[PDB]
């Protein structure tokens, strides 16, 4: 039976449903998103990190001239200085006062420590929500993973499931994202090759192992104005370190919907966003023929002490009579209430003390027991503790958020205001017809 | 879970209340003041005889 | 345990400082066990709990 329903995309929440085929008995269905692994499609724009300004050993032509040459190295820059007459500890390193030039040279390369303390820039073209689902149907159950797309079904042995499209398309990753030592930051990094000095990504390459690194750290070669040989290099503060100091907190602690964030591959885990359209290809052998299931003769309900809370703050006792003992499914036909239990034993007579959690202050919901339906209602009170360590298993249907004791006043006062809107016209009709009867 | 109630300030009398822990089955609660010790703040003024 | 049905029939009783009152309750329950018993009304307190 290819049943279908919408499941709330909240991790660990046991959503419950009931399937009512014609000839087969009612069967309990419950779903929980045990995991979500929203992984975006991504590619490496560039790696970036601290750079080891290498200022290579300078070159000299003691009596002649020199000229720089082009090079592929990152931010490679050169100047030829005249009249340098440089010295080393041995003494003067050249034999001409004039006619002597210094070829200073500078370039940048990834520091040896970039093997680990480095960042990688990634784009997130799109993200597909792959949710691991725990599914239980009748007494049997299976654990499987599915993609919330509505195109590719997730099948676990005989049980096949199709999920999606997600109710609300969502992703925590901004179009640009940067990864650093397992942390994730949504910094709007500049495009490949678009390096700017001192900002993030001032040096970039496709890989730390690459030999085509490029950079633009505004490195400047000053005029050697000292007796000993020197290459006075002045450059912008290392952009990677500057960003590291001002990155703000990582998305890993600020992503919406409480999503945990993990690398390898980049993904958002346990996001609690929207709802997941679910359809299940339940194998027929899971059901039993209606007459095979115990069936009630008479049922009644009593609910007491209930409290609207994320906890199962409600308690109710259902009284029943049934054709025979056995196991029965139980469910709530009102989504404003959900039961803790799901299946119970039953007897020719007796009662089941069920547990439930509800948001509406009135426990006004139709409980279904073994295919029968019985109304239950009672005043539920606000919890004594304003905070609970558990997510709510229900959402406030505004139609029931107003208590009967409060909805009472709405449905009372909205009526009376209209009470005379027609009476004036009725009096007009009466007087006019009296005139037409006497005129 | 916490509960609160007023209690008659009478020694030896076992006061009794019922805690209605929502979905948990209620629990009896007898509050019994074994003794009271109203201690005034005091300072010695002087000894005399 | 929890009780499906219950009713109160008070025996002869005396309003006094002591437990001069006695009452009885018929009950129907789902199973055996120690249920709590208490008086929600402030003007009366049960000896048993």
């Amino acid at each position: 039976f290819e049943h279908a329903t919408t499941v709330p995309n909240v991790p660990g929440i046991p959503y419950k449903a009931l399937v009512e085929r014609a000839g087969y008995a009612p069967l309990n269905l419950e779903i929980t998103v045990v995991s979500s692994e929203l992984t975006p499609s991504t590619n490496k724009e560039y790696v970036t990190c601290k750079f080891h300004t290498v200022i290579p050993s300078p070159q000299v032509k003691c009596c002649g001239s020199l000229e720089c040459k082009a090079s592929s190295k990152a931010d490679y820059t050169c100047r030829v200085f005249g009249g340098v007459y440089p010295f080393m500890w041995g003494g003067a390193q050249c034999f001409c006062d004039s006619e002597n030039t210094q070829l200073s040279e500078a370039y940048v390369e990834f520091a040896p420590d970039c093997t680990i303390d480095h960042a990688v820039a990634l784009k997130v073209h799109t993200a597909a929500l792959k949710v691991g689902l725990r599914i239980v149907y009748g007494n049997t159950t299976a654990h499987l993973d599915t993609f919330v797309n509505g195109v590719t079904p997730g099948s676990s042995r005989d049980l096949k499931v199709i999920a999606g499209p997600i109710s609300a398309a969502f992703s925590p990753f901004d179009h640009k994202v940067v990864i650093r030592k397992g942390l994730v930051y949504n910094y709007d990094f500049p495009e490949y090759g678009a390096m700017k000095p001192g900002a993030f990504g001032d040096i970039q390459a496709s890989s730390l192992d690459a030999t085509d690194i490029v950079a633009r750290t505004d490195i400047r070669l000053l005029k050697p104005s000292v007796k000993n040989i020197h290459v006075p290099y002045t450059q912008a503060v290392s952009g990677y370190e500057m960003w590291k100091n001002n990155s703000g907190r990582p998305l890993q602690e600020t992503a919406p919907f409480g999503c945990k964030i993990e690398v390898e591959p980049l993904r958002a885990s346990n996001c609690a966003y929207g709802h997941i359209p679910i359809s299940i290809d339940i194998p027929d052998a899971a059901f039993v023929r209606s007459s095979e299931s115990p069936t009630i003769l008479e049922v009644s309900c009593t609910v007491a002490d209930c409290i609207y809370s994320a906890d199962f703050g409600g308690s109710l006792t259902l009284q029943y009579k049934a054709d025979r003992e056995g196991h029965c499914p139980v469910h709530s036909h009102s989504t404003t209430a959900v039961l803790k239990e799901a299946t119970t034993h039953v007897t020719a007579t007796g009662s089941i003390t069920l547990h439930f959690s509800t948001s509406s202050p009135q426990a006004n919901f139709i409980v279904s027991l073994c295919g029968k339906k019985t109304t239950c209602n009672a005043e539920c009170k606000p919890p004594a503790d304003h905070i609970i360590g558990e997510p709510h298993k229900v959402d406030q249907e505004f139609q029931a958020a107003v208590s009967k004791t409060s909805w009472n006043w709405l449905l009372a006062l909205f009526g009376g205001a209209s009470s005379l809107i027609a009476v004036g016209l009725i009096v007009l009709v009466c007087s006019s017809m009296l005139i037409n009867t006497r005129r």
